[PDB]
């Protein structure tokens, strides 16, 4: 493997070459005239220090509304600004969207027939249709959204497509953004401009809008596929799905912290010198965690390496920690809880196609995931 340890897994798990790694130790990404040094955090209580201390690890090194590239205080105040499109009365009020989102694509599949590819028909699906919901894209409009929202990034394109496709999407926000100013709706625009107004500029709630797109779609749609591959794998837990509220939530808080789907947070940059776990830190020095063996840290329970949706929850470090924690944390477990309850509400049978066929993992993006997934029903 000529991947960087803090890449690697071994199935659902972390791979055994990061998980024996030193709780803090020096790693070099890349070579030759690319070729750079960082240290890698593994152990819980060195990540939950590195990303709870922004006095002395910074996340900067331009992009608005990007709240990962900024540090108290200016990080305060962003935040505070989208906040109110976050909420968690507002996430109680998307809960029947969310609902009708997940059934309508539940209900293509059903008409699609057994065996299908859950990955294509739910997975990948769900993650930008909520989003767009959140933002307050219209029903007709997210299609297009979605292609102008994937096709400005899309490295694949010439500049002049990418650039065409961009020139199209920052005048679709902006004429969003305009809409709302004039009649707030539920949406996360309305809110925040329901309250602060002309304070929150055209150029901040448009780059909201983008890092939003971005921070939703490819850790839900990474969880969504494994959550569903980890669920089939040990069918006995299963029923977590087929009882109360409290169940269901408690099993998707244990799925995201035994997947733990994003393979590091932003960088932290040492804005000073510091020992930290015997090493010695120096100003500048760069720090990338490993929120999945930080998560598999063997002192936080003795059977940590199992799925058990019915543990003593343990807290994890999934959403990150500190003041840059996932603002879409709530939003997030709403969406897969529904996801997954309403997926065996409709399909109680659902198994895998073929339990002999080897796994399809998505290994090029920055959440873990799969690529496809075929299941029977
Ligand atoms: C399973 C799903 C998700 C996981 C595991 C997750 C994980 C993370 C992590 C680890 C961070 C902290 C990064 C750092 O400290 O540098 C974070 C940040 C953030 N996430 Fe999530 N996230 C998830 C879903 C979402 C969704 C559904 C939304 C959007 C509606 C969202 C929006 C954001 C934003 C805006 C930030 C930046 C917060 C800040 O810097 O103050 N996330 N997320």
């Amino acid at each position: 493997d000529p991947r960087p340890l803090h890449i690697r897994r071994q199935g659902l798990d972390p791979a055994d070459e990061l998980l024996a790694a030193g709780a803090l130790t020096r790693v070099t990404i890349g070579s030759g005239a690319d070729a750079e040094t960082h240290w890698m955090a593994t152990a819980h209580a060195v990540v939950r220090q590195v990303m709870g201390d922004h006095q002395q690890f910074s996340t900067r090194r331009e992009l608005v509304g990007n709240l990962m590239d900024y540090d108290p205080p200016e990080h305060t105040r962003l935040r505070r600004k989208l906040t109110p499109g976050f909420t968690l009365r507002k996430m109680q009020r998307m809960a029947p969207y969310i609902e009708q989102i997940v059934n309508d694509r539940l209900d293509e599949m059903e008409r699609a027939g057994s065996p299908a590819d859950l990955i294509a028909f739910v997975a990948d699906k769900v993650p930008g249709a909520v989003l767009c919901e959140l933002v307050g894209v219209p029903r007709d409009d997210r299609d297009m959204f979605m292609k102008l929202c994937h096709g400005h990034l899309d490295a694949s394109l010439s500049q002049k497509r990418r650039a065409a496709l961009g020139d199209k999407f920052s005048r679709y926000l902006l004429a969003m953004i305009a809409r709302e100013r004039k009649e707030p709706g539920e949406g996360m625009i309305g809110a925040v401009v329901a309250e602060y107004g002309d304070d929150a500029t055209d150029e901040e709630l448009r780059g909201f809008c983008v890092q939003v797109m971005l921070a939703g779609d490819d850790n839900i749609s990474g969880m969504i596929g494994l959550g569903v591959l980890a669920m089939l794998r040990h069918p006995e837990q299963i029923d977590a799905f087929r009882g109360d509220e409290q169940s269901a939530q408690r099993a998707v808080d244990e799925l995201i912290r035994y997947l733990t789907v994003p393979y590091s947070p932003t960088p932290r940059i040492a804005r000073e010198d510091l020992t930290l776990a015997g090493q010695e830190i120096k100003k500048g020095d760069s720090v990338i965690c490993s929120l999945p063996a930080a998560n598999r840290d063997p002192a936080l329970a003795p059977d940590v390496d199992r799925l058990d949706v019915t543990r003593e929850p343990i807290p994890h470090v999934a959403f990150g920690h500190g003041v840059h924690h996932c603002l879409g944390a709530a939003l997030a477990r709403l969406e897969l809880r529904t996801v997954f309850t309403e997926l065996w509400r409709r399909f109680p049978a659902l198994r895998l196609a073929d339990p002999a066929q080897d796994t399809e993992f998505r290994l090029t993006t920055p959440a873990y995931g799969l690529t496809e997934l075929m299941v029977a029903w």
